[PDB]
């Protein structure tokens, strides 16, 4: 920061002493459910070389997690999001550029235990017709532990050019009642895929089967959450002072199909079987400082 | 955050050098037993492009855990809430919007380990009658350890859309006299459901068998207070400056019955018996900036 | 800090009362994948010695792992970078030097742990027919336990001159499918290196055969996002005021493959197979306060 | 603090209305490798009876971890670094005086855990020949556990007088790959000293047979930053208002060498082989408020 | 603290609008190795009934840990500091009082665990020769654990009058290379007191096998920097505005012995062998706020 | 807080835009060895209903933990602080009330854990004379364990009235040499008490056999040192406008004996043997804002 190079708290930062022009847009896309929310700020600094526009995408994006198809008491189909994508794209012909991103990706870390133990043990056995025994013995033991946080889904900043930024949040493992994790991966040679499995051999309908959506992650069935920020420059003698930028809510939704086997339940999961994606196009007006659909 | 793109802490939130009209609507629903209260903040800020309403829905729901059923010594019933609801609903005609919501759905975390150990040992063992014996032994452990957090009722953010947003607070599991956590699908082929039962095999009367709210969690009986916040905004030349709001508060209530069969207690849960729902119509007016029932 | 020497805070800190002139220079390198941005600050105190420009390296450095190779179904080849840099130089003309950086190399701890048990056994058995023996034991251990984080890519601040300052993020190691970790030297006589094979001998392409970018650092596919300062000092008296940087990005790229041996999978790691290298020359100009391309 | 004997924050610190006068000295020493940088503050607070300079010394001393000999493919050697140190020093005829220095030695803690555990147990065994044994037995352990903190380096502070002050960062101990930690002065019958050993017997140069810098701490290669602070003061009607001062900065080597010896690789470290220094003078006015080399 | 209370936090601080004059004096004793700071702060605060001096005893008493005797190869001694005093004293027709002071004596935790475990285990055995037997077990156990901190010295401010206040900080136990901890009383009948032996049955000069000070605490070596807080308070209209106080710096020096029993060495520690004082005279002009030698 | 119920951090508090009156009143009575020292703070804020004064007790109490009786060598009595007293009391007369008190008495936690693991083993055991056998196992184990911190003395705030308010800090249990914790209740047949035994079978003096007081609490040796505050409301419109208040401190030993019993060392605690107890009255003038004895 500042103060490690000596330097006040706030000194090198942008937007003292300016008046800064907010919004809000509000969408509802309801074939696709999502409640797409874009909160800007426009902030013209005059000791900055730049004008800039701060672009929060917000909203929700729901999950839809639902049970889609029923072939009978034995075979049934679940619906599940796998991915939410959040994208901003300027056309290549305008002179503003992304200029910053957060969140950004980060450095994950692990923690490791190494153990050495080594150890002496000795007894004498009586007995009531005089035999006496006895035993020396030594032993050593190496170990090793690792430990670290495994989120059920991951942000993950896509790279990102002068004119396209992105986000998204996948799936990346989930706890079965205790049980797992399981991964979109998982396999097992009875079993199959356990992600959604509520019973092993239960005597239900396969549309009964599958995990309640209140014991599997909020976002599966409720939805995310995006809040991502954007910032994006303009030159100030530029000649034309008006932008257009695309917005696109994404969600990529996997197909887990549970089967009968005659003796047990039996789980697929298929990847990437659905995309919705609900795209936006705005207007930024740079000199009246507002954005518009 | 700001100070994560160069830029000054609360130069882009809303708010500044603005009168802030707030107020406070009270209702108490004596039949379902809510304190309804609605904390509201008018902020017309020069720089932002709509007028803004934050309604913060706040009181308490009483959980009414209660026994309501003795059909002898031998059976007796207990209702008790499984889940709150909070939703606030715009009528369709309306141009206000909902514009933000808090909180939202979270990612949750688990911690993993995993431990590889090996080892060697060996003995001498002696005796006197000069018998002399040998053992060399080795040996090889690996672990898998899965930690998380376990709340008793969680948080979900049902998905949003512009004209409607709720929250419900939903039962997880619970710890019964230190054993479990049980939840509200537990089975067990001899006890049933043993969510709520004081005594395995008590010879008391069945109304006397269930847990002691002090020894639940005290939502079950003392009930929940909500603290929901939801962002409206409007356009400023409108034609029309008062909107209609519906806020309605909701409890779920489960039924666990015990039941002595010869040899022990038996209990069984049934989902979502009762619901118990509280609505109120509010009156927004923009220009007055008051909210009024 | 200052209150360790009973001065109040900030008291020896730049930039108070100084206007500080800001600016961001953005550059999309497309051959090379590399967004650069520079944020820069000009600070002119009047209380201070000496022109201070303050340098940060931002944007993303895209990871690019990529299977880049495939002779037939028993061979494969995936390029993947082990190592991001970022450097700065001034001519050895100039007579502005490089004053201060941000971050800096960092003493790293570790956890010991000691331990010591002795204890005692002993037990009687005795039989139907009247055997009855004894039995005495004591037993001594000692143990020692190690624990330290281990990163999955470490920041390093190479060793800077008054001219040139760097930084290179590196690849430490990895965790695969809850093995590991795994690191560019890790070797296995069955396996080889198994760096990023997602199954020992599974029976499939060998393009195939690759860890899942989702499932590893999302540094190597998404990128990697520079933060670095640096603080040029220039003196206020000097004949001229115009100074040449050059800001260098890089990305070596390291190239792991998998083939089939027969009976099952084998990777070898070859280190810094490629070098991508994106440099770009600013003039600073300090009466003006201002950096150009 | 001043809160605990009542009185309020930052009461009795020094620098409140006062004009502080900072400064930057950069040398570069190209032989030695070392950055120096000198951040200077005169604070001359009329409330406090004399006048203070604070000199933060920083910059970075370049590790130098390389091999620096070759004698055939059987023994090589590795210079390394093992202290870092800073001085400052007046000369003794000056009146200005050292009065505050930072950071200063603290004191170290250790967590002791006491265990004692006590059981019994019993058994029983029958055999198909109406065999019956029984057996009862009782134990009792007792353990004790210490856990403390190692850092690679500690920074000390040595012994300071009014004339001269100095720390030293001094080589702890370290992890070889997840081995140890070894210190320079570990040793092994068979193996020696393997603080820098990369394998114990393979068959390669033994030039290649180091560990690689990448893999032990920063500070070994790229080297370490200091961070100090010096306050020196001057009496206000002293008739000479002219200071002298030095600034060492010292580099201490010591030389790692590796041989075979027909069956497996053997270390020895040799302690303080090198010493590089680097010292500069520099001249305080303290009227004129300003320091120059 | 004040809030909780209902009163505004640093309602009842003192010098709020109060000039307050500051100063240091430094004196080094080289005879003791003693650099000793005072930096005093007078405040007089309208609103409080008193005229306040503030003194923090600053500075820094070397430690002094060094080889001073050998008698030979096989006798050696080892002067080093078990305590280091600071005390502040005022002569007895002072009117003057000592009021407050800082650090003060905390109350220390520990950490209790109690365990009970109690299992079953059975097993059957069976060999080809139709030999069945079986086995049927159970066991119970019961642990206690305690844990608490141990710092390698203590400060303790010894009971105050309002004449006299001090402080010592005295050596607790230590750590040598992994092993004990060890204090002044450690006692074992073949090695004596191991607290500074460096090895057990090496074959070297006496003065050759203490434990190298970079290996020890540091305030061993290089000393121990005090920083204490007295407040002296005095009565504004006392005929008599000039006050005499003593400040004493103390080191008390252990004396530990390393002798060859012909088999191994032998320590032995005596306590308080030596004592080094520094005393220093000071006037206080409370009409003038200064305070000199 | 008053975030908590929507208002403003602070708003609620007494003290703002006031005149606060603070004193300081120091006594020494050397008789009982105690330090009392009165910090004093007049509020009279126009918004609040009352006068306030806020009176807190520090300074310190010495522990006095010595030996004081030796009969013979066999024989030897110590004296130690178990408890630790400051009471303040308004006279039956008085108009002032005590309002308010800190600190207060917390509620404690502890944490408690359950454990429940289960396993399968098998065993085939192999001969040189072709005989066979095996071996399954199966065992089931259930824990329990509690944890909670204890400190050596606990700080309790005695049943305050509106004319009197009081703490004790009393001696809760110490660890002795690591072994422990032993209270003033603790008996062992062989050994009574053992609490300050330093050897259980030592052959020395009594008076020597007594535990160091550096290796116990420093509250037994050096005191403890008071910080408790009192606010006292008085209504503004009152006849007389001076009141009385006794401040006492006050320190409870006990007599810790040891006797030789021809094999080995007893100790016996005797409870609350000796009180020192020393009172102060103060008056109080509400109009001139004044304290004084």
């Amino acid at each position: 920061a500042d103060s490690d190079i000596n330097i006040k708290t706030g000194t090198t930062d942008i937007g003292s002493n300016t008046t800064v022009k907010t919004g809000d847009l509000v969408t509802y896309d309801k074939e696709n459910g999502m409640h797409k929310k874009v909160f800007y700020s426009f902030i013209d600094d005059k000791n900055h070389n730049k004008k800039l526009l701060v672009i929060r995408t917000k909203g929700t994006i729901a999950g839809q997690y639902r049970v889609y198809s029923e072939e009978g008491a034995n075979k049934s189909g679940l619906a599940w999001p796998s991915a939410f994508k959040v994208q901003l794209q300027l056309p290549d012909n305008e002179v503003a550029q992304i200029s910053d991103y957060y969140p950004r990706n980060s450095i994950d870390t692990k923690e490791y235990m190494s153990t050495l133990t080594y150890g002496f043990n000795s007894n004498v056995t009586g007995d009531d017709t005089g035999k006496i025994g006895g035993l020396i013995g030594a032993n050593v033991s190496i170990g090793h532990t690792l430990r670290y946080v495994q989120p059920d889904f991951k942000t993950i900043l896509e790279s990102p050019t002068d004119k396209k930024v992105g986000w998204k949040v996948i799936f990346n493992n989930m706890v079965n009642q205790n049980w797992g994790p399981y991964d979109r991966d998982s396999w097992n040679p009875v079993y199959g895929n356990q992600l959604f499995m509520k019973t092993r051999n239960g005597s239900m309908k396969a549309a009964d089967n599958f995990l309640d959506p209140n014991k599997a992650s909020s976002l599966l069935s409720s939805g995310f959450s995006p809040d991502f920020a954007t910032v994006i420059t303009m030159d100030r003698c530029a000649s034309k002072q008006q932008t257009n930028i695309d917005v696109i809510y994404e969600r990529v939704r996997d197909d887990y199909q549970l089967h009968w086997t005659s003796t047990n339940w039996k789980g697929t999961n298929t990847k990437d079987k659905w995309t919705d994606r609900s795209s936006e196009r705005y207007k930024i007006d740079w000199e009246k400082e507002e954005m518009t659909n």
